[PDB]
């Protein structure tokens, strides 16, 4: 049951791990481009507050590249 619970425009926001395009990584927080379709949907959340679903996403892009 765990999945992106990330902060849209200051408000509480769920989406499906189907819809992701890219999962980067900014500074200390996670900024990654899911696929609203009506636009590009940006989410930001802190990286010790990111839901296991999510926090997997990174661990494969933080070993090759940081």
């Amino acid at each position: 049951m765990v999945k992106v619970k990330f902060k849209y425009k200051g408000e509480e926001k769920e989406v499906d791990t189907s819809k992701i395009k890219k999962v980067a990584r900014v500074g200390k927080m996670v900024s990654f481009t899911y696929d609203d379709n009506g636009k590009t949907g940006r989410g930001a959340v802190s990286e010790k507050d990111a839901p296991k679903e999510l926090l997997d996403m990174l661990a494969r892009a933080e070993r090759e590249k940081k």
